[PDB]
């Protein structure tokens, strides 16, 4: 009784960073090269978009009101009403051609996000140019580690002592010891090795049983992993190859939303994947996810 359905047919170039906003029953996400932050009201079925002046790679809820996003190499704050967007902090001013990629807020309201050299084609870029950062409620920025190829999916264990992290071109899901009170991490190790047919690990979220779900870019699937054993538990395929990310949403976080891309597909690829770029929902997984945390600054 697992069902995969295409639920929003808007043909995004590279849908990414899905987050469920329970208060409005809306899905927030981005379409990266289209430079828009999107909010899809699942009830009225209307989509609203805020255009920004650079590629926008993630979006998160802002506790005091509105949203935050990573635009270019800048952490930004958004007031949805006035469509006002302003800079909270800048990173990689060091770099001629970087951008943020995936980001998510930690259980203490810190906005974690990492960067990458900009691509000329999917996974074609100058190597090791990224770093992982976090924006504290302070608006101060902590830099964690560099030498990242493409900073990607991330989440936190339910006990808040472990941080899970994907650098896409490492083809592994990694884990760190994590301290909730300070936001520090330590002891990086591999917890899952991607198989060849699982292609590039991209976005990731944890479920209520502590298992990890990873979107497989080019693999046309999400997989469920046990970070304690390093074994895959489950695979769910989708009719689009460039599955980018996933999050839980809907009633009690019982439904999974999956984003995907059409960028990089040739004419044949497009015809073979008519729903490339659209938003998918997966029902009947038999597990629930958890609420997103809101940024505390
Ligand atoms: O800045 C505006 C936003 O503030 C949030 O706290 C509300 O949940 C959104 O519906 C609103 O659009
Ligand atoms: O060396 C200085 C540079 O270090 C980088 O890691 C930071 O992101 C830059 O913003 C800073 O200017
Ligand atoms: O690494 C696979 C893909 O992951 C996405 O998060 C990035 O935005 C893309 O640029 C990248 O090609
Ligand atoms: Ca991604």
């Amino acid at each position: 009784s697992i069902k995969v359905e295409c639920v929003l047919r808007e043909n995004y170039r590279c849908g990414e960073s899905p987050v469920w906003e329970e208060a409005s029953q809306s899905l927030l996400f981005v379409d990266i090269p289209s430079k828009i932050i999107c909010r899809w009201d699942t009830v009225s079925n209307q989509v609203q978009r805020v255009a920004v002046d650079a590629p926008v790679s993630s979006v998160a809820l802002r506790q005091l009101g509105g949203y935050v996003a990573t635009i270019g190499t800048k952490f930004c704050a958004l007031n949805w009403e006035n469509q006002s967007v302003f800079v909270l902090a800048m990173v990689d001013e060091d770099k001629k051609n970087n951008r943020f990629n995936d980001g998510k807020v930690d259980p203490a309201g810190r906005y974690f996000a990492g960067t990458m050299a900009e691509e000329t084609a999917p996974a074609v870029l100058e190597r090791h140019q990224g770093s992982l950062y976090s924006l504290f409620p302070d608006h101060s920025v902590k830099k964690y580690f560099d030498q990242v190829d493409i900073s990607n999916g991330l989440d936190w264990s339910l006990d808040h002592k472990i941080f899970y992290y994907i650098d896409s071109l490492s083809y592994t899901v990694d884990a760190f010891d994590y301290d909730l009170q300070t936001g520090q991490i330590s002891n990086r190790r591999i917890v899952y090795k991607m198989e060849k047919d699982e292609q590039i690990p991209d976005g990731m979220c944890i479920d209520a049983e502590g298992k990890l779900w990873v979107a497989c870019y080019n693999g046309g699937r999400v997989i469920r992993l046990d970070p304690e054993t390093g074994k895959r538990l489950q695979t769910v395929k989708l009719p689009v190859d460039k599955t980018t990310s996933c999050c839980f949403g809907g009633k009690d976080y019982s439904e999974m939303y999956v984003t995907c891309a059409r960028d990089g597909l040739n004419a044949e690829g497009l015809l073979r994947q008519p729903d490339a770029g659209n938003i998918f929902k997966i029902t009947g997984l038999g597990v629930k996810g958890i609420a997103p945390y809101s940024y505390a600054g």
